[PDB]
């Protein structure tokens, strides 16, 4: 229905365009060449998922974790807000540093920094914005930045744009390899050996492609006795933490108490928080590093008053306690669906034959918690058809494949939110078995599975 | 205020001397905000002096002054009311879940409002910049650009997968044509049609206040590229609202909206928000949507953000802002005349006293703009700051890094809210400084400091 009219449309949108560009101007000839690219390996991307907003298939995609916004629970707090400060004065003014700075969004900060256990706050405009300003401004020469390798994009453009000389990445979430990562880096650098530079370490609390959690003891363990002059510094992403982990939302960093061990931390307001936006964390010597050389943040416009309101307003219903018991069902649904994929009869076969591997599935009960992203991954000349599999049935993931990751690593994934019901996850159980089953019947017997067959149906006459 | 004046001069108090127990990694963050303190340039909560009321706004973005008379406040919270159940949240990034129907209408409003087949919506007018820049060069092509164009156009040409990028001379039209023919020459890929020069500028300057002849970079650019294989770049940030019947900007002003390929407009300024939107037809549209991976890679915008845009640019199609635009204008020539007509105005600028370019042979336009970037000598630049300051006018002044080491000056910015006595003011303290700094230096005694001056160095001394 919805869900066969953007099929379609996403099926025309990876027809060729330049065999019709011969006369059109050389600038738009070599663009839609440039676009012709990514249609060829039929990654063209265009108006995006969707089918989940207006009811025709259930939402395991969105990154709205808390269903502050389907709920509209954040909009009656925002509104509210807007409404405490009658009269309020939309315009900032221009820059942070000059002209756009005004007393509210430094209370904002300052309340949101008490609130997570960090004695200062700054506000972006998103976790990317974040991202650049942190690594093109705190990065010393002589510094060294060794970072897990799937940090996100932002980390990775801040990075390349950064004063460091010295970047090195560690094999993900190795405590073994982030080890060798670290006292290769100081062998080789007599700058770190006697302490006038630092080794700044790059994690995420949570990764948003894989499910799994950074930990953040052991390598900070790893780091002390690595470094013993103390010259290390960690820059932790809570992106998908905050609001998913800790007591009223806080994120892993507060959770483990590590609040004076890490020293910068970046907390989003794109995917629990359900607006946009972003706070970095730090003492006030990180703040005014930023305010004075991440260019980004001196040649951009300070955050307008609604921006910074819609941020306090989720702030608050996570600080008045208003997110705890969706925060919870989170954990509920995680653990249930963990429970009911791994409990049905063809779980076993399909995991040893590579039919389907859920890895954040296995082990899940010796966590202290769960996470809301579960990658779920099958063969990589299968991966379109799990999704045209789920699609078809009406369930919306986010499919991830070049450029998103690298070229072999295709993969489907899931999101689970505090809004969804155990008979939404009782289907995506059922759902996914019938596809395990589907092909180990076609394992077993060049046939196309029936999902696919009608997707490539839709193809051969659009 | 004394207090904004106090913290601003207790934060240029060094302080690697107390850093020594202190671990390596604060002792050289601090090690390296000392470098700014020690040249007295260190930047903290900016100047806000304005925004209470306890001194003249000539230094805000609020060119129509919609910030601060509330009218788009107002349509804003009436446009967020006609969607009573708004879904706040995109759901994630544009190409991934986050796009959604409001904000695809409401790009096509701008849009068309602005003579463009489409637009495409970001967070910021720096991230538009980002993303024209690293989506849109291809290999092989040349990235023709003026020198000051914005940091964001430096940031997203060097992070570009085009291999050569050729500055030119500010504003300078044979400067620009030596560039053209000169990087023509040396590119058989050029010269064949092939590959393409992009020309990359600005309708209005933000620092130095000048207009792009936009029509006669067109005509050249036109001469040397006979195969048309060139693209204009227009970044529009202070020309939306400002610029333009009802504010369409500087290329639909000349009616060149089939001309530039590529548009960026601002919501920061005259718009009084934040945001901007590229314009251009659907391939630019679907290049930036693919190989913008800062794009890629964001949230894409919630509906309160989107609202306010739409409110702005509402405001302006109803014609709600043209008043406020032909007051910028009244302003502004009121102010060139009357500094122009200042009896030690032909002293004070024959000696470099004071110098402001863009009140010369201003009658000679179609129009003026906002930015007055005024210039003393580099030595007196910070005292005619604290001059400003100190006689109650709220400026932003310019040093490194915001601009090269020599070029430091102090930004005015006239609002459609200020009056006409605000800028007798402003004239009668300019000619102040001008007089005390011209007695200064024909008294014969090089360490005499003007007034101002005293004032800051003994709080300096307190404090
Ligand atoms: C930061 C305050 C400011 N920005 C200027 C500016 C921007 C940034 O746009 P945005 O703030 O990221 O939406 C983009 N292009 C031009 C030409 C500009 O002059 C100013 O001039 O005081
Ligand atoms: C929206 C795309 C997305 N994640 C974003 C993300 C960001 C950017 O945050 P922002 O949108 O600029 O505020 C920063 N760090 C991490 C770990 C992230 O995962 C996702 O997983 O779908």
């Amino acid at each position: 229905g919805k869900v066969v009219s953007e099929m379609i449309a996403w099926i025309k949108s990876q027809k060729l365009i330049a065999p019709r560009m011969k006369d059109a101007p050389t600038f738009y000839r070599n663009l839609e060449e440039a676009l012709d690219v990514r249609r060829s390996t039929q990654s063209l991307m265009t108006r995006g998922q969707s089918t989940w907003k207006t009811g025709d298939a259930i939402d395991f995609c969105s990154n709205d974790l808390l269903s502050l916004g389907l709920t509209g629970e954040l909009r009656r707090e925002f509104l509210a807000e807007l409404a405490r400060h009658p009269d309020f004065s939309l315009h900032s003014g221009g820059s942070r540093v000059m002209g756009g700075n005004y007393d509210y969004i430094e209370a904002v900060e300052q309340e949101i920094a008490d609130f997570l256990g960090a004695e200062t706050a700054l506000m972006f405009n998103s976790g990317s914005n974040g991202n650049i300003a942190i690594y093109t401004a705190i990065p010393r020469p002589g510094d060294a930045i060794v970072y897990d390798e799937l940090v996100h994009f932002s980390t990775h453009t801040g990075m390349a744009a950064s004063l460091a000389t010295t970047k090195v990445a560690f094999r993900h979430n190795d405590l073994d390899a982030f080890r060798e990562a670290m006292s290769s880096t100081m062998d080789s650098h007599p700058m770190l050996q006697d302490g006038s530079r630092s080794i700044l370490v790059s994690v995420e609390s949570v990764y948003s492609m894989d499910g799994d959690v950074c930990p953040l003891v052991e390598m900070l363990e790893i780091a002390r006795e690595i470094c013993p002059k103390g010259n290390f510094a960690f820059i932790a992403d809570e992106a998908h933490a905050t609001g998913v982990v800790g007591p009223r939302g806080v994120g892993l960093v507060k959770l483990l108490g590590l609040e004076n061990e890490v020293a910068i931390r970046l907390n989003t307001c794109g995917k629990a928080l359900a607006c946009t936006g972003s706070v970095v964390l730090g003492n006030a010597t990180v703040r005014n590093m930023l305010l004075n050389y991440a260019g980004s943040l001196v040649n951009t416009t300070a955050p307008s008053f609604p921006s910074v309101a819609v941020i306090r307003a989720a702030y608050n219903l996570m600080r008045t306690g208003a997110t705890q018991k969706a925060q919870d069902n989170i954990q509920h649904l995680v653990k249930y669906f963990f429970e009911s994929i791994t409990s049905s009869n063809i779980w076993d076969k399909a995991t040893d034959l590579g039919i389907l591997s859920i890895p954040v599935a296995e082990d899940y009960e010796s966590l202290d918690f769960v996470t809301h992203i579960v990658p779920i991954w099958t063969r990589q000349k299968y991966n379109w058809w799990l999704f045209f599999h789920l699609q078809l049935a009406k369930i919306a993931v986010v499919p991830i494949d070049y450029p998103q990751v690298p070229k072999g690593k295709s993969r489907v994934r899931v999101m689970i939110h505090a809004g969804n019901t155990e008979e939404q996850v009782d289907y995506l159980v059922a759902t996914l078995c019938d596809f395990a089953n589907e092909m180990i019947d076609i394992e077993e017997g060049g046939k196309i599975p029936k999902a696919a067959q009608e997707i490539y149906a839709l193809m051969a006459a659009h």
